């Protein structure tokens, strides 16, 4: 028998986007019902295709295998069996991931938002997948979790219950929805998917949610469970993340052994040969990865799961620790940031790239376009434009501990020696809003930085704490600052002050670096005056006593030209333009020699393929910083209200504060996005702009990431709608 008769579910899968679930039954892959999709038995262990559709209409592969905390060896062998002979027909194209329940990773995750349930049972002990009709049920779930949830199939006793979690207490034609007193309400909010998902899917429609708290169980519930006893109180990432190492393999072609390759990140990507394979260990985050390249023996590369394994082993880490295997030329933007500059050989020519993450499969690209700007907000966040950015501004230099207002002339120049506070004034739908810019010289005296910083804070305070809040630090400006300068581009000096007391003298020979945004507005960054400091896909100005060039870059437009012609008008020079790569060599001299620079093309349009929008909530509780990635789709829904949340884009970090979460955490608003960029694995820019943004009165760039943002959504709490409207 062929295979795809016999598992034609498996042809329409490798065909089509959407989800696949089966279960091992026997050395057997036996479909879940689709409607069951998210049930899992504790016993058991099932395969999960996730076909993706990628932009150029090709398909995209994610294999996981999932074992239950009461699996068998033999049954997780047949799981890891299929996985790697499931890639075979796929011609060795598919992420693979093994997921152990408890602690499965957050792209898995992604794919059940209504949550997971874990039941009691398996094959072994003659329990399956089957609604039709006939339902005399008694179950008890206990659902916990804040952002990941999952409902845990518990003995029908109080003993199972405490004050923090809650509980369903399935019944068959009533189920009944159970809150601790200590629940929180946005766990509660979580819980009742569970269970109208049990009405929906497992009674087809056709069952009650009765929802209660403690005190108010109805008689049903006391009845099979008895009069109830005083219960308990409930049991709920870090600086883990940053370090990682990178190992290549020697035998999965027999026994087990490692070299270290590199012992710290950013790694090398020339160390990934073809001819092997590498496990880079991220495993005291919880995480490590095998990759194959594509000339390492079929026994090497069909072992890959086995040798992960062992690795685990070997280092003595936990077992639930996830695995990831990817194939050469397959590998996920998470893997890729663990690199110096990942540059896929092929991939500025096509349309995206090695792999397309799941939660942003669905978003259509939208171009820049200022005339309907104002009507997407789409457009805003893909540009990080909130909007044209010509609006009113008021622009403040710092003094002392004082605002000082720039020359209304000069309003586009700015030192590398001062700190500013930019007023801004947006517009976009039909609503107003504000956002601050703080932006702090590289060589502005720490008072000063400091000072615009408190400054900054004041303002807001006194602008009804509601402005958008950006810092900014020199040579790393957001899109939307240098867009607010009529065509002018922005100009940022190494580091004088324009302040009244000390003009200084220039510098005899000067370097600028003219680099310029979607929107086509640019900025002019002084830079050190060497030849290494040049780029292919910007215009560069060099000022020499002698004389001054335009030296405009292969990768350069129009835009970048006309930028930088601009910035000569200002500099009071005549520009003599020259071409790449061939050069008058007045000019190689004026820089000290001709040395190499950077000529590889920039991301562009690519940017968030490499680098989706991730979601993060934080913490600071124990004197810890901790953090949880969000999984799936950004969903408003997603922003609990008594959070601070992290939407790290790449160029910038918003962080959202919720009118509820604690005064601590408000305040350390700033230090959290920090951290969180202090300890990226990446190794991040720490100059990378944060920007506070807060609830009810997110800026365009930002809710333009969420599909299905709805304004009124906070006006009625969202725990009394989801009781009334959703359920019964």
């Amino acid at each position: 028998n062929s295979m795809v008769v016999e598992h034609p579910e498996f042809l329409k899968a490798g065909k089509e986007p959407g989800l696949q679930i089966w279960r091992v039954e026997k050395f057997d892959l036996v479909p879940v019902p689709t409607n069951l999709y998210g049930d899992f038995f504790t016993g058991d262990a099932y395969v999960i295709l996730k076909t993706v559709q990628l932009r150029n209409g090709n398909l995209q592969y994610d294999l996981h295998y999932w074992l239950g905390n009461e699996c068998s060896q033999d049954e997780s062998g047949a799981a890891a069996i299929f996985t790697v002979q499931l890639d075979d027909y796929l011609n060795g194209r598919a992420v693979q991931h093994r997921e152990v329940q408890g602690f499965e990773s957050a792209t898995f995750l992604g794919y059940f938002k209504s949550g997971l349930k874990y039941k009691k049972g398996g094959v072994a002990s003659g329990f399956k997948h089957v609604v039709p009709n006939e339902v005399v049920v008694q179950r008890l779930f206990q659902v916990k979790g804040r952002r990941v949830v999952r409902a845990t199939e518990v003995p029908v006793s109080w003993e199972s219950f405490n004050n923090g979690d809650c509980f369903i207490l399935d019944l068959g034609n009533n189920i009944h929805q159970w809150c601790g007193s200590n629940s929180n309400r946005y766990e509660r909010l979580k819980a009742t998917q569970v269970s109208k998902g049990i009405r929906d899917n497992e009674r087809s429609g056709r069952a009650r949610v009765h929802v209660s708290e403690e005190g108010t169980e109805p008689e049903a519930m006391l009845q099979v469970l008895g009069p109830k006893p005083a219960l308990p109180a409930g049991t709920e990432d870090a600086a883990n993340r940053k370090l990682a190492k990178l190992y290549k393999v020697s035998n999965g072609a027999g026994t087990m052994s490692v070299s270290l390759v590199a012992d710290e990140n950013p790694f090398a990507q020339g160390a990934l040969k073809s001819e092997d394979c590498f496990i880079l260990d991220h495993g005291k985050d919880g995480k490590i990865f095998v990759w194959k390249g594509k000339q390492a023996n079929t026994e090497e590369r069909k072992a890959a799961l086995k040798t992960a394994s062992d690795f685990i082993t070997k280092m003595d880490y936990p077992k639930q620790t996830q695995v990831s295997v990817l194939p050469e030329g397959g590998e996920t933007p998470l893997f890729k940031q663990f690199f110096k500059n990942w540059r896929d050989p092929d991939q500025t020519d096509g349309l995206g790239l090695s792999y397309l993450s799941s939660h942003i499969a669905n978003v259509e690209r939208v171009p820049f376009d200022a005339a309907t700007l104002h009507t997407s907000t789409a457009m805003a966040a893909q540009h990080g434009m909130d909007d044209d950015g010509t609006g009113q501004k008021q622009i403040w230099r710092i003094e002392g501990s004082n605002k000082v207002p720039v020359d209304p002339a000069t309003y586009g120049q700015f030192y590398g020696g001062d700190s500013y506070i930019i007023l801004y004034n947006y517009r976009h739908g039909g609503r107003q809003g504000q956002i601050i810019y703080n932006w702090q010289g590289a060589q502005s005296t720490q008072d000063e930085v400091a000072a615009s910083a408190i400054l900054t804070a004041q303002l807001d305070e006194e602008l009804g704490g509601t402005p958008v809040q950006s810092r900014v630090v020199q040579g790393k400006e957001p899109a939307h600052l240098m867009s607010l300068f009529g065509g002018k581009p922005m100009i940022i000096y190494k580091g004088g002050t324009s302040r009244e007391g000390g003009q200084t003298a220039p510098a005899s020979t000067r370097l600028f670096q003219v680099r310029a945004n979607s929107a086509g507005a640019t900025r002019a960054v002084e830079v050190l005056p060497k030849a290494g400091a040049l780029n292919s896909n910007d215009a560069f100005v060099l000022k020499t006593p002698s004389a001054a060039y335009l030296w405009v870059g292969t990768g350069a437009s129009e835009a970048e030209k006309t930028g930088a012609q601009e910035l000569l008008r200002v500099l009071r020079a005549q520009p003599v333009q020259v071409a790449e790569g061939s050069e008058p060599d007045g000019f190689w001299e004026a820089l000290g020699g001709k040395a190499a620079y950077r000529t590889s093309p920039r991301l562009k349009d690519k940017k968030m393929d490499a680098h989706p929008p991730r979601l993060f909530a934080c913490s600071n509780k124990i004197g810890r910083f901790v953090i949880e990635e969000v999984p799936g789709e950004l969903m408003q829904e997603d922003l609990a209200t008594d959070d601070v949340m992290l939407l790290d884009t790449w160029d910038q970090v918003f962080v959202w504060v919720g009118k509820d979460s604690q005064e601590e955490e408000k305040t350390e608003a700033l230090t959290s996005a920090k951290r969180y960029i202090e300890t990226d694995p990446a190794n991040r820019d720490r100059r990378t702009p944060i920007t506070v943004v807060k609830q009810g009165f997110e800026p365009p760039s930002f809710v333009g990431w969420f599909l299905g943002w709805d304004d009124d959504y906070w006006s009625v709490d969202p725990l009394d709608r989801a009781m009334a409207e959703l359920a019964a």
